[PDB]
């Protein structure tokens, strides 16, 4: 109430066939699944329930300061291309198109998992100007951790796994939603980083449930590499090969009572369809967190 971030009147109004031409422009753009999903996730995940600031509306991912955040350094590499596309289409905002990109990325992911879901998209976002994006006040929002992206700074404040809860609650996520969300993001190759931490799959960019299966496989022994236990390795008990690395955000999903009961739904033989759905559902939740006009 006391601080609101201004947004401009929409200068665009895409029809359902604009959108579809846009999805096909993004699809033919050269951006990988992981680049698509990263740029969208990085737009949307600034949301803070209650305060209601941040979110994907306004494309402030493209503005200062978010554009310089360490968390975003890889996500932001996608913007030149998406910008070029928004400008040549002229049917929709950078904001709407950063999100649509995530949408193309998830569906493309899911159709490699030999799935075929449609990711609900909601048009209408506008682009904020730098002048409606107060630097000092979005500075407060730079995240200390985003376990959805396996990002973690300032190792002396609180803990990696507690910051995961905090983050998820900020986005108003339920436990299954965080869960679905984390396991999806891992397999789509959306760490903030190049890290392979938690990327438990041979096929990155396939929206599989590998994260959950591999997470709970007794074939794998997990051990901290050093006294901080910020980094683990999953060694294959058979071959003795180090197959996987993991952070605390990855592994808390197998240590915690509640998170674990959820990961086994999703590691279940028959669960793929259930997880993909739940991912898409939680995915669209985050994308739309700030879409007040719509509700």
């Amino acid at each position: 109430l006391i601080w609101q971030d201004p947004l401009p009147q929409p200068i665009y109004n895409p029809t359902e066939q604009d959108i579809i031409d846009l999805k096909f422009a993004i699809a033919d753009s050269g951006l990988s699944v992981s680049e698509l999903v990263s740029v969208a996730w990085a737009s949307a995940s600034t949301f803070r329930g209650g305060d209601k600031r941040g979110g994907a509306n306004g494309a402030r991912l493209a503005l200062m300061p978010q554009r310089d955040w360490d968390v975003n350094a890889a996500a932001v590499r996608a913007l030149p291309v998406l910008e070029k596309i928004q400008k040549e289409s002229g049917k929709a905002s950078l904001a709407d198109i950063i999100v649509l990109a995530g949408v193309v990325g998830v569906e493309k992911a899911a159709s490699a998992a030999g799935l075929s879901i449609h990711v609900p998209f909601a048009p209408g976002r506008v682009d904020a100007r730098q002048d409606q994006t107060d630097i000092e006040m979005f500075e407060l929002l730079e995240p200390i951790a985003d376990g959805f992206r396996n990002y973690r700074a300032r190792l002396d404040v609180s803990t990696t796994e507690s910051l995961l809860i905090d983050k998820a609650q900020q986005l108003t996520l339920t436990a299954p939603e965080m869960t679905a969300l984390v396991g999806g993001m891992r397999v789509l190759g959306a760490n903030f980083d190049g890290s392979k931490n938690g990327v438990f799959t041979d096929r990155v960019g396939v929206l599989s449930n590998d994260f959950f299966v591999n997470l709970l496989d007794m074939r794998y022994e997990w051990k901290a590499t050093d006294e901080s236990k910020e980094l683990f390795e999953g060694r294959d008990r058979e071959t003795g090969e180090v197959k996987f690395t993991a952070s605390r955000a990855d592994l808390v999903f197998g240590s915690n009572s509640v998170l674990r009961a959820v990961a086994e739904v999703y590691a279940s033989s028959d669960a793929h369809e259930k997880f993909v759905k739940d991912f898409v559902a939680a995915w669209v939740k985050v994308m739309n967190l700030d879409r007040f006009d719509l509700l």
